[PDB]
């Protein structure tokens, strides 16, 4: 037979991660802009389980290793748009930037129709993070794109200006990314808040526990946003098809607000179990500390689910919890994609229970 | 010659308000849905200066009195669509009641094509106001249209038990619409915040005084949230045309937050004039005390200047600053029309400075 044509190559570099896995699926719709859609998806693990039945390409790449990138990427001649969405898993500005380098020195010389390069970064970019991850101190939120860098360090800083050097001068179109906190499905992130607080409840429901909010006076009753992982992908989509969009710095949010003390609510609803909400006059406790000596909890749980295998520092990031928690004031804008003709959006309580909902189907949480 | 043929006829009830002055403008482009439209205006005083020169039929009427609202109504056989964009001026649930029922009453037996009738009404739905303005106490926001009435006296409850019964026995499609915060032009208002700071900077400015903000420290600091006129008759608009919007209780705000920080900012270079904000410590001052003695100074403003005449207390609200600058957690939510499919938007601190804007293009303000 033939080789099956597509319009659009897509390399998804971190496909197994929060927003990676959800390009997997928007990119293989029908009606995706830019298709029919051709996706590899890169990262570092062998292909798991949960994403071998779909129809992407696995690469399995450490990103970090130039002459293993260059063996494994450089063959790709077809790629048309490569979608960035890794990161290492550390603060280290040069050990991310190795990985983007990598990714950049391996494809552009060798996919002669390459066409834009989507770079995900975030909203971290507009504030900073200090004494252990304890004292989170944005200034002028809602947060837009004209913000100035702040004189810190961040590897986004990084990954942009490799972004920029390398598309101008190969006469690539270019976009950023920032989204809000992502709601997603993927088993396998890094920072996953849907699936930390989903494993936190299922392990409260298997031991006859409330789900007892761990988090400050603050984060329970301020204003704050997210962004559904399948909004960020069609986003990202955009800016990669849409000549309106290219070379462009964008936020990504769900278009709306949210507070914590509703989504708890709605989370102990949906694990059948007792709410404790915020009690008056307590201090924020670490729900990393909480959940320390609980592996072999959540091992048991899987088993006697019959869940995705997962390990519970994969599944969960309790820390990133324990950040969300003493957060406020971190609001983004959405009106730069909007004036652009971007109007996607999500209702977030509808994309808050949509995530439970599929790692409830995927078998990732009981 | 012959008689214009319209596709639709609305009754625009509160003409040289807020949003019935937008109405006014809106209702006449070439593209807006349902157009071309005929509009008849309604108010109690005399057509205006600023509007004998739109392509609006005006009627003078004062709305609460029966026999003269049917003498004036009950002729236009042609009405298709009824928008009620008025309120007597007080909380009085009978006499606002009286208003509108004098219009459903005059119009519904002689216009046998009237189709819909959209009430505004606001998010004052949602919240209650204790203690002579000064305790704004709201529950639950971002406020969402399926929260119950609270168990108060609020106008809005006997409008909307008007407009559902009588839409219901003539079978007419109704909407109730509650917009935000409203930023417009009109000098006729009884609550427009815009027009009302506009005024306070002009007095300063000529004052040789700094713009001081009056507020209290929450509400310079917190997130709030707007609707441009222009918006909210476009939202009217859809809710009148677009069948799958019919029989809809609808917020209305541009889509995004913002902070009076940030407003007061601009405000102040809008007039080129020094700011001075929020001074931690400082208790809230009214404004409505800081300007009593100010009627005069506003007419030698206005002859100095040669603006529109207007008297101070039409046009700016100083106590409805005062109720803005006390209140915090009044956010509402677009998601219900979102989903329904209506996405306009505007971005809050462009629609700001276009009222501004429209308001000098208009010589309303210097
Ligand atoms: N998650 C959120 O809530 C959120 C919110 C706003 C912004 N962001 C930003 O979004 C960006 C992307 O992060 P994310 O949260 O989407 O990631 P994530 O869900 O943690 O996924 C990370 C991905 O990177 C891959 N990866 C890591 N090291 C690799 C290596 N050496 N070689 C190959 N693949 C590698 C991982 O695969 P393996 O596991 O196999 O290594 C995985 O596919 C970051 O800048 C992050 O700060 C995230
Ligand atoms: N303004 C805002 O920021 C805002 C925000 C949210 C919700 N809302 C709500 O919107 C609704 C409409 O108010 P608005 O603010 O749009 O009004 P507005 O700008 O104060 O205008 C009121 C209009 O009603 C007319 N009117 C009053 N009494 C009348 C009478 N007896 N006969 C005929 N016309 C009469 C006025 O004309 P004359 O002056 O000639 O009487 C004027 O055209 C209210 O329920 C209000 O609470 C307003």
């Amino acid at each position: 037979g033939v080789c099956k044509s597509y319009k659009s190559v897509a390399l998804v570099v971190g496909v197994t991660g929060i927003v990676g896995s959800s390009l997997a699926e928007v990119l293989k719709l029908p009606d995706t802009p830019g298709g029919p859609w051709k996706v590899y998806g890169v990262a570092r693990r062998p292909c798991p389980v949960w994403l071998a039945k779909k129809p992407v390409e696995y690469i399995q790449c450490d990103v970090s290793n130039n002459q293993e990138t260059i063996s494994k990427l450089s063959p790709l001649k077809d790629i048309t748009h490569i979608f960035y969405v890794s990161w290492i898993g550390s603060e280290d500005c040069q050990t991310n930037a190795t990985m983007f380098k990598n990714i950049l020195n391996s494809v552009i010389p060798n996919a002669s129709n390459l066409q834009h390069v989507c770079l995900q970064t975030g909203i971290k970019h507009y504030f900073a993070i200090f004494e252990e991850g304890s004292k989170v101190v944005p200034h002028d939120s809602p947060f837009t794109e004209d913000l100035p860098r702040l004189n810190v360090p961040n590897f986004y800083h990084d990954l942009e200006d490799i972004l920029y050097e390398e598309t101008g001068k190969n006469n690539l179109t270019w976009s950023v990314h920032r989204p809000a906190l992502v709601f997603g499905f993927s088993p396998c992130s890094m920072m996953n808040i849907v699936s930390t607080l989903c494993v936190y409840a299922t392990i409260c429901k298997h031991e006859n526990k409330a789900l007892v909010y761990p988090g400050s006076k603050n984060s329970w009753n301020c204003y704050a946003d997210a962004v559904d992982a399948d909004l960020v992908a069609e986003h990202e989509i955009w800016a990669a098809v849409d000549p309106k969009a290219k070379n462009q710095v964008l936020n990504c949010n769900n278009g709306d607000v949210f507070k914590w003390k509703h989504i708890w609510k709605k989370l102990a609803e949906e694990f059948g179990i007792e709410m404790v909400g915020y009690v008056e006059g307590k201090e924020q406790v670490s729900l990393a500390e909480l959940m320390k000596d609980k592996d072999q909890v959540w091992d048991e749980i899987v088993k006697k689910n019959n869940l995705v295998p997962t390990k519970l520092k994969e599944i969960a990031a309790f820390w990133f919890a324990d950040i969300a928690f003493c957060s406020e004031n971190l609001i983004s804008s959405m009106n730069k994609s909007k004036e652009l003709g971007f109007l996607g959006f999500r209702n977030s309580m509808k994309s808050f229970v949509s995530c439970i909902d599929k790692m409830r189907d995927y078998r990732f949480i009981p």
